[PDB]
């Protein structure tokens, strides 16, 4: 009983680009040149990606003796939802959550002569209520051969932390399953529908857009915070009200990563253009349209009913089996407000930038513009140059280079345009630099 | 695109690795990053660029 | 060229003077700023505009 | 091309020296920059423009 492995090669997985042992030896001044000098950098090459499969080797001086293994090392990591922080208490035993609301009634005209008649007419306080129920059961399973596994190591405590990683294991699986069903929740009531739709236009298109984008957001979380309330914003529309405070917006990091470099970056007084809310970045959203979430804290309505761990043992086999139970009720409150934010189709050509806007140059100088066109698509697009803003003898070029007439006093304007529409239809975007002329 | 050729593909550089960096270092874990395709997860401040 | 026909002529004589004004506060001297053609030095304490 | 014809001519000899000081100050040194090729390493502190 051993299991063995004959006649595996090194590069078991791997596919080249091209042989860097092969650059370097045939080489003449190029960026390889670095790498001439080193002796042994040929065993480098082939052995400092990491081999997947161990064989033994024998020593160079005493062909009888075997190397050995100086290092082992155990690799730890650990993993949590960053959700968490959305779940409610926890329920022993229960099932079947009961939500109530009350309504506001309507005003009656003061009246006494039927006052004396209707004294005790009935009027309905006007409640609803809805239900929650149970809805996740699992378990995750594993099991640990002990007496077959001590031959695999030589320290103790090398064995005793291989023994704890697997449960480590465990409970990473059990956060990232987690994390993806309190996800999952949220894709799922917008497949409902019952999220209030904002359209909006692609905030990673332009930066127009993302602009607008945050003047929506803003707007939306003020009128969403008024004390008089209103029915607008949630399911089953009935008055209530939020705070600034319990407002959370989700967002991806590509859309954070924008925002951060292009508004905020630029923008004097932050706060004038920074999200009201609490922001919580993710790893996008499975929805076609879906960009940004904005909802109160007690739309959550996760909790969490048991969450158990058990051992058994097998003595004919020698192993132990571990078992992690999570019973758990996921689901969301139609009665607090929850806008989705979607976007439509998203243009192939958006903007373009050409250089730094301000420029100053003499009457006889020369200057080089570049240019960049934010295209959602692999194609290239043409670009062409054109001045606004000049005297007779002043020029651009197509390659862009700008040279100045003998003579001129003027502010210089220099547009490139791209031309996306179809005949007879152009669409053109504008991208304008200003530049100034000294004597 | 290209770090030098124009501002605009600067900063779209920018952006690019600032939102790779952010989605490296997430909580819930990725496999996307990694030559043997396990679940991983790295800190900020254990990144070099 | 001219102080007050253009922001650029005004801000070529500022550069103009600012240049004039460090040159002539030279450690080594010059005669090319004096009537008698004698090597002076001046400081910018001094100097006025 | 040259320091005084324009603004963007300026800042992109600015940036040339810029990088240019950087790379004499790598501290694994170079024989790119000196008369006779040596591999010797300066400090930013010691240069002079």
């Amino acid at each position: 009983m051993r299991i063995t492995f004959n006649d595996v090669k090194t590069s078991l997985g791997i596919t080249e680009s091209y042989d860097i042992v092969n650059a370097i030896r045939n080489s003449q001044g190029d960026n390889f040149k670095s790498y001439v000098p080193l002796a042994t950098a040929n065993n480098v090459a082939e052995v400092g990606a990491g081999i997947l499969i161990n064989q033994t080797v024998q020593n160079d001086f005493i062909t009888s003796l075997v190397d050995r293994i100086g290092l082992v090392v155990i690799r730890q990591v650990s993993l949590n939802n960053p959700l968490k922080k959305f779940k409610k208490g926890q329920i022993p035993l229960g099932r079947t959550i009961e939500e109530i609301y009350t309504d506001i009634t309507k005003e009656k005209q003061y009246d006494a002569e039927e006052a004396e008649q209707k004294v005790f007419e009935r009027e309905m306080p006007n409640v609803k209520t809805l239900f929650h129920e149970r809805n996740r059961q699992g378990f995750y399973h594993q099991t640990i051969q002990d007496d077959s596994l001590k031959t695999a190591f030589v320290s103790w405590g090398n064995f005793e932390s291989f023994v704890s990683s697997i449960i480590n294991a465990i409970y990473n699986s059990a956060e990232v399953d987690e994390y993806e069903y309190m996800k999952l929740l949220v894709d799922n009531y917008y497949s409902k529908g019952l999220f209030t739709t904002v359209k909006i236009d692609e905030p990673t298109s332009s930066t127009g857009a993302l602009t607008e984008f945050v003047k929506k957001m803003r707007a939306t979380a003020r009128k969403l915070t008024l004390p008089q309330g209103s029915r607008d914003w949630n399911s089953m529309a009935v008055r209530t009200r939020s705070y600034m405070e319990d407002l959370h917006l989700i967002i991806d990091a590509d859309l954070e990563a924008e925002l951060d470099v292009d508004v905020l970056a630029k923008a004097f007084n932050m706060n004038r253009t920074d999200f009201l809310g609490n922001v919580t970045v993710i790893d996008g959203f499975a929805s076609t349209g879906l960009e940004a979430v904005l909802v109160d804290k007690d739309w959550f309505m996760v909790y969490d009913n048991l969450h158990k761990m058990e051992t058994v043992r097998n003595p004919r086999g020698l192993y132990w089996n571990y078992y992690y139970h999570v019973w758990q009720t996921l689901s969301v409150s139609r009665f607090a407000n929850a806008v989705a934010f979607v976007s439509g189709d998203v243009p192939a050509v958006t903007q373009v930038i050409v250089s730094p806007n301000i420029a100053a140059v003499k009457q006889g100088g020369q200057q080089q513009f570049t240019a960049y066109v934010r295209a959602t698509n692999a194609k290239d697009h043409k670009v062409v140059w054109s001045v606004e803003g000049g005297s007779t003898g002043t020029a651009i070029t197509g390659d862009g280079l700008l040279s100045v007439s003998g003579n001129e006093d003027n502010q210089l304007t220099v547009k490139a345009t791209v031309d996306i529409g179809t005949e007879d239809k152009p669409k053109l975007v504008v991208g304008e630099a200003v530049v100034s002329i000294r004597p």
